[PDB]
């Protein structure tokens, strides 16, 4: 009950300031031969949000709100655009299997 309420209070703050999502969901580039495969996703300031979205440790994001995360320049665009979005749809590869996960702010 209290974790759900805490997750709702984080979401509300993200809704008001979407870049705050990056305090909770950390992305770190994965490369193979100098090509970016995507971003390893890990929990940030309070892991409850990362957990609530359906993310697990070791997941690699390959698409985010329709942005192809193999594009070496796309992070520029992601950050420029985040404050304009009201959800995050993520496609992650998890032990070699893709999953779509979702949070509406």
């Amino acid at each position: 009950g209290a974790m759900e309420d805490k997750v709702d209070a984080i979401r509300e703050a993200i809704a008001r300031n979407p870049q705050e999502i990056f305090q909770y969901v950390r992305l770190s580039q994965v490369k193979r031969d100098d090509k970016v495969l995507g971003y390893r996703v890990s929990p940030g300031k309070d892991p409850v949000l990362f957990e609530s979205i359906g993310l697990q440790d070791g997941d690699m994001a390959v698409a985010l709100n329709g942005l192809d995360l193999t594009d070496p320049n796309v992070m520029n665009t992601l950050f420029q655009s985040m404050n304009e979005m009201t959800e995050m749809s993520l496609t992650v590869e998890r032990d070699g299997q893709q999953h779509d996960v979702y949070i509406q702010f």
